[PDB]
């Protein structure tokens, strides 16, 4: 085996898309390798573009070529540059911006802290041929800073790990494990946008609608509540614009429910008070008293869930 | 013929599109045959990298190309790899990320079950002059997970079959038939989204509307219904943005035009019941109270087609 | 002039877009000619994958590049093959993906019969140096099928024409006419969508909209039907969604046009009624019987359109 | 310098894109100079196909390379052919479909009147060293015909110019201007979609809100007016879906202010109404008779405009 | 270290997206740079055109690579010529379409003041073996124009800097700091579309329900402005359309929350009225007189932070 040591430098970290759970990462990597001692031009490194490197790889030069495994699509490498070394030691560097996918999980949506995973390994050689010695990662350019509405919370943890493929096990017999190099990067969601944007609307009408008890007109009673039902329920598929069709619930549709909710009981609230109008003149106030507590028992509903669910 | 034993690992399954019936398929393929004995450096087996293939292709190698039949557009390969054994063994394996389409029926939509389909074909090459030994699918990463909102259960089906083209009986006489794999991959589709996002606010508008018949108020009886109504029409083309413009209904649409149904029958009765005050001042109990029968009938109506349709 | 036989096999016909009238096309196309004979290894025809083609350009091949006249964009060729025959004839045997374009006139549009059209012409051999003797189109995985919304019925015609370019005229004297090949597919919309997602709905609309003359309220004739007035003309750019903004109108927009002059008739017959109201207690019924006439009369504005149009 | 004799046969012009103001181009573009004398196989030109004339200009061929300048992104060249003749001149026929833009003044909106503009320039050789001769510019295809709603009038108006460039002025001391090709093809919107699917409806919301005037019943006056006001007020951005985010006003918009002011100012008048009603009992019949000016007003708003727009 | 000589000249600035805060740039770049004297066919400078400078640059030519560090994607080199002059000097000129990446602050949204920033470094050279002597930026195509919605004033400001890169420390021992050409071109953005377009209605909206408070009945001072309090939280999500989801506030989120205030504030002091009529009888004239100070009071709100924010 050959030891190859990685410094991946992260540009910048854009696009970040919630509804397939990818992000963009542009950056530099550097894969620094040795090898038999050769002669340069002078004593200097020598130094080979792009479209050039291929014909030192035609003429024997060995160039592994390192895939991203997380990949969508493909990286999109663009300018490459080979440092070949008189005292015999190569240095690969690229440029890569990649569309990278990792699972994430939308469970506190507007309070939400995710990471960004990039996985390198090399596409044909194992580690009985070649090793990963240490990856540092320079992530210099986004340590402390919010790119949309992200932002990156300490540094970034690297990982080499060995990961052992069963479908190359039928053509390799006992070596099929390849080496992986996996950094994380820590995100915490901004939530005021939600805060400002969806929180307050959101609770404007649910205050809306709990001051429609004050009333003493019960068709008004009854169609400016039904309205307010009918909005919150338009109010439904916001999550959906933003993250994905999730199997479970997130806080926004977890306070979406609950104003359905307590709007509907409400609304089934005053209806059973007409039902309790027999002679329709008689007048409730023990449960027409939830003018008072209606309006603290749905902020329980919420605040309780906030607290099981951080 | 020359036998070509095939390994299929996929990656990941991401990307599932229902409007045009695509979905995106990541993995590596293994191609293994065997030819004439040959001389590598050394003992071990010669690994041949990406642009360096076409060079032993000039030369005179004979590397099949497999292509995806049921892919859309064309598949994105990314790094390649040919190996080659010193007792007379040839490896290609490679890395395809391909958006794949496959017919699929959306009739029961919230509990659907679709499959996953990956054919491999030789573009050349009939069974004459290359025939598919065995395929094993390691489906490994994705065994028993979930990857937007599909399920995948059990493991997948492989199968060899031969399909004879008619188009090329013209240039060949009697050896038109090209040997197919066939990969199967069974999906379930996550019914929670649509239970919680579409299935309780329409059950909540139904019951909402089943709750006006109990007013003593003639035009809020009629207002707030036709509001209801008139929501529940445009709830008309959600099944559209999920899925196409299928000619089979859904059992979302299904209930949405049971609403219809139930929603304009209680407009028409409270309007038949204003036709039986021929004094004006009539007021009717067996044909109004619906409000007992008609929430019961309409749960009803859905749960005959369930039955019918599971 | 040498004769070129072709064979095109449609694989597929997926992703009709109705709003630039273009459709996408998966298949085969196979060009065979003749020439002077050559030695192959053995008996057997010679075959010549892709990236190896050019080797064979290069030493002195004649091998035309046919393309697509209809294409948007360009056709995507995947793997492509050469079949060189010991007696001297030539097989160009391709696969092609290609979005192309047909003009399409949506006037009936549930229920359109379309065509979708492939042109193919030499680039640059006129008919003087490149002839179609014959192409037989194998339409076998379409027959009879349903792709997204369009049936498949009867078979593909097949034309060979001559078409004079007279850009080509100031550098070819007397020789601008090329030979060019058309496959045309007759396809027709399924209206069953259509008729279960607007159709209904919109004839419940102006069901609701017909019985309102009928209430003895009226506030609540006129607010109501207002409302559905205005859903009415909400549903306005339903067909610039799915067609383009077409110049003429089509069965859907006119069944609006048509619910907009009915119920905006009836709002200003309610509207007149009231201006009949000089004492405020005076009732029509010859005019007002209209809950009668109405719904038939405007029925009858539909039907005529409908055998006009077909 | 070497004149060049130019010719563009435009095959389709589509996707006309009024939101980025750029339209898509598929044409043919051929290019005929003269040069020394060589000799030919036999005594018919030499016909070099794609992928074959680097090869050419490898040898030492002299083959100019002309681009398009308006163009977004990259023009996608497909098959190429050059024509090399045995008395010396040199054709370079090629296929183009580009993404062209061109500044678009979208004040009549409408009834707009643009212009297809396409600037061929070559990319290094200045006037001293490539001329442009003429260009005749072949429009049969699209001669006149309506593409997706924009009808072409006339035909192509080809100009040629010379372009000083004052970037390459450092270094080239007194020949940095370039020979430039503009061909200019005049395009008349169809106004009819408009017409048919927003001057109607617009127009039918405007007439039933001027109809609110005639009823007996304030709050019936005011809800329905409100109502019509709200829903003209949601008909703003429709503009911004089919043009951009235009600084000035086109004509819709104009009639949609129109109708902001003329619905507000019934609303305003209404109240004013209510205001003059010190006893609450007070009619108005003078002010109120606006009934017959209203509509009659408005009407004279849009004319104003339309004249002095055109 | 080699002095480079850099003129970029502007084509076009285009597709300015503010959703992900990237804009696109179209032109051409001439790098200059002087080298050994060599000969050339004549007196004349050889130029060497696309697909054949990789022919100099496999014989010994020193032809470095000048990336875009703030690209999306990678950018798009057409065209691409060589100017070698007899005298020993090397001209590298190209044209480019690049989508660029700048951070917006997006806090004045309608009156925004933002720039556009192109940086220019070489991928592999640091300065001991590259540096930037000037760059003459040639805006003359932009100067005083308006692209979009966006002004350029004033010319363009161009700066060389030197950037130490520390992930090329580990092995570049003391020789890791790159030249780098900034490119800044102001733009200020034109706040007329949004003046016509969205400031007015929602003005006209506000005052409609400034306009409320006059009714002399409850039912319709309380059904009117809860619409319009529902109408002004549907236009919520207008910014992140145009804008992304960004945590600040802008000028018309600022004043859609001021609406909210304003008009809920409405709702609760007519509620508050209703209140204080204990007897049911009881009129307020002072605290009900907001007819008068609660139009003025919210214009203040607005000018308040105008004057804060500008």
């Amino acid at each position: 085996p050959v030891d190859v040591s990685v410094s991946i430098f992260i540009n910048k970290i854009y696009g970040v898309n919630t509804l397939e759970q990818t992000y963009k990462v542009d950056g530099y990597i550097v894969a620094q390798w040795t090898g038999k001692p050769r002669k340069t031009p002078g004593d200097k490194p020598l130094i080979v573009e792009n479209t050039q490197i291929e014909r030192w790889i035609n003429n024997g030069l060995w160039v592994p070529a390192l895939e991203f495994i997380n990949v969508v699509g493909s990286p999109d490498t663009g300018n490459k540059r080979l440092m070949l070394f008189p005292d015999g030691r190569v240095i690969y560097n690229a440029r890569f911006l990649g569309s990278f996918s990792n699972d994430m999980d939308f469970r506190l949506f507007p309070f939400d802290r995710q990471q960004f995973v990039l996985e390198l390994e090399p596409f044909s050689y194992n580690n009985q041929q070649l090793r990963f010695s240490d990856i540092q990662v320079y992530t210099e350019n986004i340590d402390n800073e919010e790119i949309d509405e992200w932002w990156i919370r300490g540094k970034a943890s690297t990982h080499i790990s060995d990961i052992r493929y069963d479908h190359l096990s039928s053509v390799q017999p006992n070596q099929n494990e390849f080496s992986r190099i996996t950094v994380r990067i820590d995100a915490v969601r901004n939530p005021s946008y939600y805060l400002w944007s969806f929180i307050l609307p959101l609770g404007l009408i649910i205050a809306a609608s709990w001051s429609v008890f004050w009333l003493e007109s019960f068709s008004e009673r009854l169609q400016t509540s039904f309205t307010l039902m009918l909005t919150v329920v338009a109010y439904a598929f916001y999550t959906s614009n933003i993250l994905g069709r999730l199997p479970y619930t997130t806080y926004i549709d977890q306070m979406i429910i609950a104003g359905y909710g307590s709007i509907f009981a409400a609304i089934l609230l005053i209806i059973f008070a007409h039902h309790r109008q027999a002679n329709g003149v008689e007048d409730d106030l023990l449960i027409q008293r939830s003018r008072l507590a209606f309006p603290l028992g749905f902020l329980a509903i919420g605040c309780v869930l906030v607290i099981r669910f951080f």
